[PDB]
């Protein structure tokens, strides 16, 4: 109740610093490169196929997780697909340690005790 | 500085002084100052402690272990201070949940559109 | 179809399900829905501990005075010999199924350990 | 504990399998290919070190992202390390399905019986 303010705050400023920008641009460069856009949706569908494969629990042989890996280094090979594989991972894992630096006043507590 | 790094140990920073940690702190000062809640705070903690490295190291762990515990929970929670203590705690850990949640909205909401194609 | 992990795995869900540990829960499970004063706790704490889910899930404010009740709900419930045991027991299986868990994992982690 | 027992075995079948052969194989392959242990030595010690900084909580600027998954890239381009990283991702998969359906009858209960 208190808190959440300054949550709201904190996703407004995440959201507008220059870093989620520059992602943002990343991802414009690829939406609008007939090229790029092609690849990335190849490796989101074969990435979406596997994660849900997953959910269910269901088989998958190496066949899939070769293709996989295939496409992603030939993601990993486009310019423009680069920076955003490459930008969306450093804003995935950074925003995963905001996370962890929040839940610190709490640990700290425990500590305490 | 990654100015997200320096946001979040704002963040950090503003949870410490607010209203609820400070209620939180206090009540642990509460139940840490009570002789009496203080031993069974305590002796929930040990047990739960040990409970926790026995199934690390994996170790069987019988009935009793679990009713011992869940029973010497019972009592925590008879008490006073303990409970708000319990409690504060308890609300404390989702309103952070909560927060570091709307943390992701931004990348949840870009990926979101990376379903677009 | 043919992955023999997957096979095997069928065939240690029907292990657990048939096995005597796991029939001892479902039957405190089955005390429980039976009775109608444990059966409405039981159901209580669910839609207490539902709505607070759908609340944190759906990102909404959760003063004590929720959180609290919730931890009184759980409270004369932890009381109800009928819905102790099946909390007892119910544990009992989360945990013992999650040492299961870690044992399986030992093969990877000891090649992992290798990779190094 | 009743279900250790069955727990053990599960572990033999599992280490014992083909397809946990294979990914020893596919180890071992690398482990005696100059180029490729070059290869998946350095790869792995990038993948290391990014996990500690994030454990740490360092910052990890785009560099790092970006020079490793440059290597990642040239890694899946040697034949035997490209296997290698194929199986032992399948492996990690499966074993997580494992793991899943494993909780499947619990979570069952908890839901459906009332």
């Amino acid at each position: 109740e208190p808190l959440h303010a300054l949550a709201r705050q904190l996703e407004q400023a995440i959201r507008a610093s220059e870093p989620f920008q520059q992602l943002k641009r990343a991802y414009e460069d690829v939406r609008r490169d007939e090229t790029a856009y092609r690849m990335f949706a190849n490796v989101r569908d074969i990435q979406l196929r596997l994660h849900e494969k997953q959910m269910r629990g269901a088989a998958i042989l190496p066949d899939e997780i070769e293709q996989a890996q295939k496409a992603m280094a030939l993601a990993q090979q486009n310019e423009k697909l680069a920076r955003l594989m490459a930008l969306e991972q450093q804003m995935s894992i950074t925003i995963a340690e905001v996370q962890q630096i929040a839940m610190k006043p709490l640990e700290e507590l425990h500590r305490s005790f």
